[PDB]
DNA sequence: GTGGATGCGTGTAGGT
DNA sequence: CCTACACACATCCACA
């Protein structure tokens, strides 16, 4: 894993992105390699280009929890390949939608687990009371189209 | 290790 | 709607 770093300029302000060359290591928020370029394009798209977002290629992730199997990984996949943009989920549906039903609180911990947040949408993911950096993921949520409340 | 403590949840229940 | 509470559960953390 020798490292490699990009930071993009988004809406959100600067997206530090890393990685190696067997895949995007994380997407973080601060305020040369292929999995790096389609991450930025992806990410790109995503901001600029909603429509066509399921044309662009989602990068390789190389972080540890993806690199073997684990229920918090079976739910960063089951929520990347299930719910797509625009849509919403609760933790218990996505708990559930794992295979785990009763593990609605864990897949809290998941959620703040992520290692590589918008790309993997753990923002798409809400209380099942409707209720939803909370300004962030509020923001990703409007530009998402939703309401408030 | 193991074992208890932890938290991005949720349904039930009563109170304002 | 809101505080209170009981519960289920993959991880984390500290101690052995
Ligand atoms: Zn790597």
């Amino acid at each position: 894993c020798e490292m490699k770093r990009t930071t993009l300029d988004s809406p959100l302000g600067k997206l530090e992105l890393s990685g190696c060359e067997q895949g995007l290591h994380e997407i973080k928020l601060l305020g040369g390699p292929e999995p790096l370029m389609q991450c930025t394009a992806w990410l790109n798209a995503y901001f600029h280009q909603p429509e066509a977002i399921e044309e662009f290629p989602v990068p390789a992730l190389h972080h540890p929890v993806f690199q073997q199997e684990s229920f918090t990984r079976q739910v960063l996949w089951k929520l990347l390949k299930v719910v797509k943009f625009g849509e919403v989920i609760s933790y218990q549906q996505l708990a559930a939608l794992a295979g785990n039903p009763k593990a609605a609180r864990a897949v809290g911990g998941a959620m703040r687990g992520n290692p590589v947040p918008i790309l993997i949408p753990c923002h798409r993911v809400v209380c099942s009371s409707g209720a939803v950096g909370l300004a962030v993921k509020e923001w990703l949520l409007a530009h998402e189209g939703h309401r408030l409340g």
